[PDB]
């Protein structure tokens, strides 16, 4: 699709979005084949995404030189759950059986979603609007195993239902460790396993008037190393709409409910986090000429339990802001922009705001001109743990970025440039075994993409440059290559869908923690090749496989945590 939603809350056409933005849908998963909401957001650019080993294992998704912890990731417009105690993004564990779309808009957006929007959002969809009731699952190599039946039907005029179910589960491979582990070692293929469960009720009462109730949940269990972790999860969302032809507006709550545990191997020894978090937000929007203005509260509140983080007390976390949205179009110019002021429970108010003007100087080609303010709030842990510092501010950034984008030969392009200045990075005192706010870091970018067809040739490539450092002591940073390279190619032929799909990961700087102390390695960085292909056996059953990392390449995102190798895949869908 063209139209996203994330920019602003509600629907607008992409074209209208000054900011760059990449929309990933159900059929390209289904095409891609990937098995992990990470698989999915590794393709995309300005992605860098590292995890220790196989599936299911702690990941960390950086943004455009971020940390990890400066991406906003939202589940159907909503916080991410997960992300909650430590407040750190991690997809690792999400159930890639609801992804339904996904939505990502690079850059800040805290002027309209609050904290941790530095890097850019990342907006998970779980909703579809798709009839009928599907059957599939697939066979691997590591005893992947998946199955899960799908359905959304009426119920009368009006009422809309969905159903879902799926499990999958793919024991691993060892991804040794090294730093940690310790003395012995862990030969054993460390696991995963997830089932899940779904269901939506969507209601009209009008022709404007909407209403819907979800409700799901995902019971995890992925064995890792130097332990078994054991993960709960459940939300749930209900909320009301109405779109008018002139005015939108939303009302919508959610809570969520998390049970992290790992054991064991077997009780006692052994730390369970557990969160609860609530929603609810209020937002209108109005088109007004050539463009629209927005405002809407929001508020939240986490509440965690006593050991929960590592935190001695259960703590209580709130927060409220308000803010207003514009975009509007003038002869050859474009204006979008956002403004927002946040009450937290802890630091108080912080407030923030974005702007971005585009010129279209000549027709099909667009000069973008961006400057952006976003924050990160300090976690319990950095707040109430062993190292704590109740009194921390925010963590702050500014951005400025310029953009070319245009559509010339048949070809669609743009190519951007960037600069990140983050301060008042929490860091913790080795003086004080405190975390103070005190960092500074500096991040130079350069994002490319490009789509285009070479007869039934369709190709879509991008590049990154990631200059990303410590602005204090002028050095790289860590966990980060500074140059990724990302090739899609797609095309059919006899009634076979193909795609092969091409990565370069470049070098990146880590340490390695088999050992004291903790010496910084240099990774080289490599090539990685996937191979996919479907085919529809008659108009209902559609059999697939994949080759994933098809040459047999050994490379590791974090320095000791062995990665898959080459995978095969073998699947099907069935709908009727
Ligand atoms: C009704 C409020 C519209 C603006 C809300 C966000 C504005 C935040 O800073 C924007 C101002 O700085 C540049 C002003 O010129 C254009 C503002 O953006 C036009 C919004 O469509
Ligand atoms: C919705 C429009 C919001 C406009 C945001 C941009 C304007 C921000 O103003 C300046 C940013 O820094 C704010 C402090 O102003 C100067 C502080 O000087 C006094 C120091 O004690
Ligand atoms: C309708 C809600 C309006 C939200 C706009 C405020 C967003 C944050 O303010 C703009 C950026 O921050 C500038 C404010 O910082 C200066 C604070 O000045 C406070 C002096 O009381
Ligand atoms: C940084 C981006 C620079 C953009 C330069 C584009 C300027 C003009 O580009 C296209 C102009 O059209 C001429 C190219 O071929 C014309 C095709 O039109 C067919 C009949 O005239
Ligand atoms: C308008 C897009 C900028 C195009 C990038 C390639 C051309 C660069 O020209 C000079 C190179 O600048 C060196 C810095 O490179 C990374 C800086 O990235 C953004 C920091 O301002
Ligand atoms: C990129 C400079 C040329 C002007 C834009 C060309 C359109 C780019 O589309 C292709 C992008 O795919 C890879 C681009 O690599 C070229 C630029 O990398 C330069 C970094 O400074
Ligand atoms: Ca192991
Ligand atoms: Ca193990
Ligand atoms: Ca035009
Ligand atoms: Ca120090």
């Amino acid at each position: 699709d063209t139209l996203v939603v994330t920019a602003n809350r509600f629907e607008q056409p992409r074209s209208t979005v000054l900011a760059p933005t990449t929309v990933v849908t159900r059929q390209d998963i289904d095409r891609w084949q990937s098995t992990s909401v990470n698989d999915v957001l590794r393709r995309l650019p300005g992605v860098d995404i590292t995890q220790n080993g196989g599936s299911g294992q702690l990941s960390s998704i950086f943004i455009r030189g971020t940390n990890a912890s400066h991406v906003l990731v939202l589940i159907d417009g909503v916080r991410l759950n997960l992300a909650g105690v430590s407040g750190s993004a991690d997809l690792s564990q999400f159930p890639i059986a609801l992804v339904q779309r996904v939505e990502y808009i690079r850059g800040p957006r805290s002027a309209v979603y609050g904290s941790d929007a530095i890097g850019g959002v990342v907006n998970i969809i779980t909703t579809r609007d798709e009839p009928g009731t599907e059957i599939s699952a697939g066979w691997g190599s590591n005893s992947y195993q998946n199955y899960d039946v799908s359905t959304q039907q009426q119920l009368g005029d009006k009422t809309r239902v969905t159903l879902l179910g799926d499990y999958a589960h793919t024991h691993g491979y060892d991804v040794v460790a090294y730093g940690n582990t310790g003395t012995q070692a862990q030969t054993d293929n460390d696991g995963f396993l997830s089932k899940t469960l779904y269901g939506a009720l969507e209601h009209n009462f009008t022709d404007a008037w909407s209403g819907f109730v979800r409700g799901y949940g995902y019971d995890n269990r992925t064995n890792y190393d130097a332990d078994t972790r054991k993960l709960y999860s459940q939300s749930w969302d209900a909320g009301l709409r109405y779109n008018g032809e002139l005015i939108k507006s939303q009302l919508i709550t959610s809570y969520s409910h998390s049970k992290d545990y790992n054991y064991d191997p077997h009780d006692s020894s052994a730390t369970l986090d557990e969160m609860k978090q609530y929603t609810v937000q209020w937002a209108n929007n109005v088109i007004v000429g050539h463009g629209s203005i927005g405002a809407g509260v929001d508020w939240q509140k986490q509440t965690t339990t006593p050991g929960t983080g590592y935190v001695e007390d259960g703590y209580d976390q709130r927060n409220t802001g308000i803010y207003l949205t514009g975009l509007q179009q003038v002869g050859d110019f474009t204006f979008e922009g956002a403004a927002r002021s946040d009450d937290n429970s802890q630091f108080g108010r912080h407030g923030t705001w974005q702007t971005s003007a585009g010129w279209e100087f000549i027709e099909g080609y667009r000069f973008i001109a961006s400057y952006g303010t976003s924050y990160k709030a300090p976690n319990l842990g950095q707040l109430y743990g062993f190292y704590g510092n109740p009194n921390l501010d925010p963590e702050k950034s500014k951005q400025w970025e310029g953009a070319f984008e245009g559509l010339t030969a048949g070809v669609n392009w743009r190519i951007s440039g960037y600069r990140n200045d983050v301060s008042d990075l929490i860091d913790y005192d080795d003086h004080t075994l405190k975390y103070y706010n005190e960092g500074k870091a500096r991040i130079k970018g350069v994002e490319a993409t490009a789509n285009f067809d070479t007869g039934p040739l369709t190709h879509t490539v991008s590049y990154d440059y990631v200059d990303a450092r410590n602005a204090i002591t002028d050095t790289p940073l860590l966990r980060r290559a500074k140059q990724q390279v990302k090739y899609q190619l797609d095309w059919q032929l006899y009634d076979f869908d193909w795609g092969i799909t091409y990565q370069y990961l470049g070098t990146r700087y880590d340490k390695d923690y088999s050992s004291y102390p903790y010496q910084t390695v240099k990774m080289g960085g490599v090539s990685l090749w996937d191979l996919a292909v479907a085919y529809p056996v008659t108009s209902h059953l559609t059999v697939r496989g994949k080759i994933a990392n098809l040459f047999d390449k050994d490379y590791e995102t974090v320095y000791g945590y062995q990665t898959a190798g080459r995978e095969y895949t073998l699947s099907g869908s069935y709908t009727f």
